[PDB]
């Protein structure tokens, strides 16, 4: 603050005597990683006549008699040093190297490659100019930023921390590796509309917005299933969406409001097939964008997601950890009197048969998992886009999977029976009548679509930060560039 106002009268002095500080037009012959890699046989204490004009931010500096140095750090973190020698740039030059350039400033040097005496690969500088003069100092390192501070200035943390090079690295790697193994299988990536009049396809309070052309209220897509199924009537095969969706729900290390995920369909599968296909794609994106399945984590753990992954249903799982045989047949009341001697916390919210099962399953399995695991057969209450199951009575085809406690991914036989969808939205209606503000409205022009015939078909959801994060252990605001902050 004090060293603000010193760099900010620094800037107008250059202003003032004819040195652009914010040049327009310079030239970078190479970035400062094609020095690196073209010179890494260099030997020690020996000088080339290859002239290169580099551009970089002084990251540390030292000053003696005729003899400047400084080590440039390009965007990627490369590093390399500057001299700046009395016999090389002349007298004038290097008086004003001294007292015009800062830590965190970008310059750009121009001379000739050389190893220096220590060994240290070197431009040395026969010109100098100021590329971008910084009125902020950098802090002198990254441990002085807490958390917040790293989120909340995204642009500083990316300078001075290489994990978070890294993770922005990562999160670019997976999403090119999904979109890579869903091509190889096929599928064809469309868009689909994020601003709907009438938000489907999920359990969630919805973002509103006022639209002004079209003078009604609009809302912000939860999920783009309704599309995408409108998608596959039309005569897509296979096809996906990676892209934003939005919740207007709480935020934590597993929950942002917006953020990135996966859906697919795919025409003549169930969802044993996607079940199949989504292990494959994590397990090639883990081999593609982080170099293996046995997964480094923060706390020096190694988490294990190769091979075949556990299968269950979930009535039958949680009958065995409780010693009752749970069916859709038991009662509410019974459900109840289970959670309590159980000591589970039932949140006022939480009500019905479909939600006491899958609470219940939570508490006594899924909080136990630590393997990657796919639970299956759902409550028909809670899944009403679900196709019946072909054989059980009262469960969906339905899986979701969890890896390192994290729900990942979900599956679906796809229900196309128009007559039977429309059954499912009444049943939706008298839980909205009972007070769930998560339950789904009537979609008319959805149920049209499926009223001229949806071929058969299984559909996928994944959490794209959720991914990052299985594969990682980060937050999920660690894995986004630029989570929200309230200002
Ligand atoms: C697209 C779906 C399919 C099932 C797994 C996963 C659940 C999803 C839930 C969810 C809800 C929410 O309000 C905020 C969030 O960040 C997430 C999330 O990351 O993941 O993503
Ligand atoms: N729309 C689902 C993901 C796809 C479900 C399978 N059709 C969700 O948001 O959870």
């Amino acid at each position: 603050p004090e060293q603000f106002r010193i760099r900010r009268d620094k800037r107008a002095r250059l202003l003032a005597e004819g040195y652009d500080p914010y040049p327009v037009a310079i030239e970078r012959t190479h970035t400062l990683a094609e020095i690196r890699a073209t010179y890494a046989d260099l030997p020690t204490d020996s000088a080339t006549e290859d002239i290169v004009g580099v551009a970089g931010r002084v990251v540390f500096a030292r000053n003696t008699g005729k003899l400047c140095f400084a080590t440039l750090q390009d965007g990627d973190g490369t590093q390399l040093q500057a001299m700046i020698s009395l016999d090389e740039v002349g007298r004038e030059s290097l008086d004003r190297w001294k007292a015009d350039v800062d830590i965190g400033d970008v310059v750009y040097v121009h001379g000739t490659v050389i190893s220096s005496r220590r060994g240290e690969l070197s431009v040395l500088a026969d010109s100098w100019r100021m590329a971008a003069k910084a009125l902020r100092p950098l802090p002198v390192a990254h441990k002085e930023m807490s958390e917040e501070s790293r989120v909340r200035q995204r642009y500083v943390d990316l300078i001075v921390r290489p994990q978070a090079r890294e993770v922005a690295r990562q999160r670019i790697a997976v999403i090119r590796a999904v979109r890579n193994a869903l091509e190889r299988r096929g599928f064809l990536e469309v868009e689909t509309p994020m601003l709907q009049t009438l938000a489907g396809g999920a359990a969630a309070r919805p973002f509103v917005t006022h639209s002004n052309a079209l003078d009604i209220d609009l809302y912000l897509r939860i999920a783009p299933e309704l599309f995408l199924k409108r998608c596959i009537v039309g005569g897509f095969d296979r096809v996906f969406e990676l892209n934003r969706v939005f919740r207007n729900e709480g935020s934590d290390s597993t929950h942002s409001p917006e953020f990135s995920m996966l859906e697919t369909y795919q025409t003549y599968g169930t969802y044993d097939d996607s079940a199949l296909i989504t292990r494959e794609l994590i397990q090639e994106v883990a081999d593609e964008a982080i170099g293996t399945r046995q997964l480094s984590m923060p706390d020096g753990s190694v988490y294990d997601i190769d091979g075949e992954w556990a299968t269950m249903e979930m009535y039958s799982s949680l009958s065995e950890a409780l010693g009752e045989q749970i069916t859709p047949e038991t009662t509410v009341a019974r459900l109840r009197d289970i959670a309590s001697g159980l000591d589970v916390e039932i949140d006022n919210s939480v009500f019905g048969h479909g939600k006491l099962v899958e609470e219940l399953w939570e508490h006594a399995v899924g909080n136990k998992l630590t393997a990657p695991t796919f639970v299956k057969d759902f409550p028909v209450e809670t899944t009403p886009l679900t196709r019946q199951h072909r054989s059980i009575p009262g469960v969906t085809e339905k899986w979701d999977l969890y890896v390192r406690g994290v729900e990942l991914a979900t599956g679906y036989s796809e229900l196309n029976d128009p007559v039977v969808q429309r059954d499912r939205f009444a049943d939706q209606a008298r839980a909205a009548a009972a007070g769930d503000d998560e339950a789904m409205q009537l979609d008319e022009d959805f149920l049209t679509a499926l009223e001229y015939g949806m071929p058969p078909c299984t559909g996928t959801g994944m959490g794209i930060d959720r991914l990052l994060m299985c594969l990682t252990g980060l937050s999920i605001r660690e894995t986004v560039l630029f989570p929200i902050v309230r200002p």
